[PDB]
């Protein structure tokens, strides 16, 4: 007796498992912002420094912002491109000793060198309507490193807690650990928007992150399991789809509200609104079955073979180990290829989208397009999987990726088709990593397997912001050449991992083994 077999006469794909499915994919959206929220969260404006007289003197005469903008500002091209603008005051007399309107420097200095400057004091102004973290915390000038480390604890938070949470999930089954991820997940991101001072707010995204990636892969891994050998890449690929339109949703909401703390606060209203009704969904009985826990399996599947419409015909120690992972020299194999598939995706996704995509346009259309890109992959992915295998196409994509990245790398009409195609090959490549991990290592430690296996993400994460900057002035375009040479490598080494195309997942360690027997 197994599984699959067991699987089959109740119904691999059924109302069940529909219910199931829609209800889980939600969980997809609500997990959407954590990861790509700091481009709407936190975004950095046109700003100038707080100019006390330049209040006064808008009332003496007309002002218009445009006019302003320039002749009592000052000018750009000094010291640096916009150094002088950005966050340097000139610190006239503009108030009591005003010229006049057209010139009000002009007598006072009447050259741009010889006007005095100084330190930015008495505040900043803000040109966007709505505030955001930026403007929240004046993490402008001297603080833009600020910004960037509150991104890094987000992907620092996601380390820690995947190497926790995969153990405890793996040990004590992934119904409970999904119901405390998805309670502490919306307790963090509910209570962030309350921070008083930077300082508890970054404490609180630190504490949302560490919670929020094990939640989505524990996640994911669940519909596998329940669906049968057949439909195995519908749900797959679909869950991966649910990512994609909750990417775009909240593109719309961040349009809708731009105030960072009703943006956060309404964003995670469905992750506590999930909470509620989230515990009518059962245990994966693989894991019971593995686990030799048969009692509570059979009456999971008597609730599952009675919701189906069909009738259910009347007819040792297994723990998880961190070593045992590597245990197997075949395992071995298989997780380091699949570690380094993670670190050279993070990479290429994380850069790509924060420098590669077109300059220019607004902050929300062109994350909109961004998002678009993806849905093309999902349908060439589907298109294709059980057709030609998982491998081959997986290979492919992130070696056209990696074309595509290093033809850019040497009016950029071409560059943003170019960009949008490479764009794509990069989803691709993420997917197909995603949904093969899953696949791969055996039921009783797969989800310790792959999330233990996604920590190396996280490094990529943190390696990128600063990478990039140090290439990138070593070389205007080194970073694109290394992206290039990590995607093509990392193709390349796709096609040692071991096809599965109509192998059942295993669940055994020995299955595991040989996988061609
Ligand atoms: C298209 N797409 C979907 C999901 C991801 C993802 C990233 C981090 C963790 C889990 C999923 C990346 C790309």
């Amino acid at each position: 007796t197994t599984f699959d077999d067991i699987l089959e006469h109740i119904g691999e794909f059924g109302r069940f498992q529909k219910q199931t499915f829609f209800l889980l994919c939600l969980l997809s959206a609500a997990f959407a912002p954590i990861y790509v929220g700091i481009v709407f969260l936190g975004f950095t404006p046109d700003h100038r420094c707080r100019s006390p007289g330049v209040a006064e003197l808008s009332q003496r005469c007309g002002w218009s912002l445009e006019e302003e903008l320039n002749y009592t500002v000052p000018g750009v091209g000094s010291s640096g491109e916009a150094s002088p603008s950005q966050c340097r005051r000139y610190e006239v007399d503009w108030n009591q000793t005003g010229l006049s309107c057209t010139d009000p420097l002009a007598s006072l200095a009447a050259n741009r060198s010889h006007l005095p400057l100084g330190p930015c004091q008495d505040g900043w102004v803000y040109d966007t309507p709505g505030s955001s973290i930026v403007t929240e915390f004046n993490l402008v000038c001297a603080d833009s490193w600020m910004l960037d480390l509150v991104q890094a604890a987000v992907n620092v938070g996601f380390f820690v807690g995947s190497m926790s949470i995969g153990y405890i999930a793996d040990r004590f089954g992934r119904k409970l650990c999904l119901l405390v991820t998805i309670l502490i997940n919306a307790i963090s991101g509910v209570l962030m928007a309350v921070a008083p001072n930077y300082t508890w707010m970054l404490i609180f995204r630190l504490i949302q992150g560490l919670v929020s990636k094990g939640g989505w892969l524990i996640g994911y891994t669940l519909p596998t399991e329940f669906v049968g050998l057949e439909y195995r890449r519908t749900v797959g690929i679909l869950y991966q789809m649910a990512f994609s339109v909750g990417l775009l949703v909240l593109a719309g909401v961040a349009y809708a509200i731009p105030h960072w703390r009703w943006l956060q606060l309404a964003v995670t209203l469905p992750n506590f609104f999930f909470l509620l009704y989230y515990w009518c969904i059962p245990e994966s009985p693989r894991w019971l079955i593995s686990q030799n826990k048969n009692a509570k399996a059979m009456k999971i599947i008597k609730h599952i073979a009675k919701k189906n419409g069909k009738k259910l015909p009347k007819s040792e120690k297994l723990n998880p180990s961190f070593l045992d992972l590597v245990r197997t020299p075949q395992i071995r194999k298989h997780t380091l290829i699949l570690m380094y598939n993670w670190f050279t995706s993070s990479v290429l996704y994380q850069g790509l989208i924060m420098h590669m995509g077109i300059a220019g346009g607004n902050i929300y259309l062109d994350f909109f397009y961004s998002a678009l890109v993806e849905f093309p992959a999902a349908f060439i992915i589907i298109l294709t999987i059980d057709r030609i295998g998982r491998r081959y196409p997986w290979a492919a994509a992130n070696m056209v990726a990696g074309a595509a990245c290093l033809i850019t790398a040497f009016l950029f009409w071409l560059k943003t088709t170019v960009a949008c195609l490479g764009r794509m090959g990069i989803t691709m490549a993420f997917e197909m990593v995603c949904f093969v991990n899953t696949e791969l290592y055996p039921t009783f430690i797969r989800n310790l397997g792959v999330l233990v296996c996604s920590s190396l993400c996280d490094i990529g994460g943190i390696i990128t912001p600063f990478l990039v900057y140090r290439l990138a002035s070593i070389w205007l375009e080194l970073p694109l050449v290394v992206f290039a040479v990590l995607g093509l490598i990392a193709g390349g080494l796709v096609l040692l991992l071991p096809e599965t195309k109509g192998k059942p997942l295993p669940e055994t360690i020995e299955d595991a083994e040989n996988p061609h027997r």
